[PDB]
RNA sequence: UUUAGAAGGAUUGCCGUCAGGAAAUUAGGUGCGCUUAGCAGUGUACCGCCGGAGGCGG
């Protein structure tokens, strides 16, 4: 339970939702399968509930150290280098909080209202290999210590 | 402890006949609208899944 803190700098024109989106996820996917080793993400200053606000932080939960330099984070969220920064240092922080998965339902065609603006206060679109459909996932923050593909806690 | 205390206004009905408002006109001179700006906020949520209602996968 060492870490890594990745940043997403402000300004820049384009949305730190956006940019969250797009670069950083699939990578992780990628990054967390092949390693299958279920990890997490710190989501700090994660704000509030009528929020969602990610916020501009990055980190990553590991247990070894050679198990996060198991990822290459520097080198592969590299190109993008005035969007994201890599820290250079593993932090054996303690003081971290996990985070978790919630659902909400899905349409009335596919009490919909009822669980629909209950956890539609983060909300971050992967669009699917297979299937092909993109698709919203949302967040949580809690207690629960010592999970899956995404980086958040198994269900 | 109040110029106190009390109270059935009722029934009925044919407004009507006629008519010329009408003639004249000059509204006119002048004029500085105008300096700034990101349609953003996320731009919207898909297929399933068992169950049978209720709960996770990509």
């Amino acid at each position: 339970m060492f870490s890594q803190i990745l940043i997403i700098k402000p300004g820049t024109g384009i949305s730190p939702n956006i940019i969250i989106s797009e670069d950083i996820f699939p990578v992780l996917h990628s990054l967390f399968v092949e390693h299958d080793k279920k990890f997490g993400i710190t989501f700090p200053a994660y704000s509030f509930d009528k929020k969602g606000h990610l916020g501009n932080i990055i980190e990553v939960l590991s247990e070894d150290k050679e198990a996060l330099a198991s990822l290459c984070l520097e080198e592969h969220l590299a190109e993008v280098t005035d969007y994201v920064k890599v820290k250079k240092e593993i932090t054996f922080t303690d003081d971290y909080v996990l985070f978790k998965r919630i659902r909400e339902e899905n349409q009335y065609e596919t009490h919909i209202k009822k669980k629909n603006q209950q956890i539609f206060c983060a909300y971050i679109k992967v669009k699917s290999a297979s299937t092909g459909q993109s698709y919203n996932i949302f967040l949580a923050p809690t207690d629960i210590k010592h999970f899956s593909a995404y980086g958040l806690l198994r269900g």
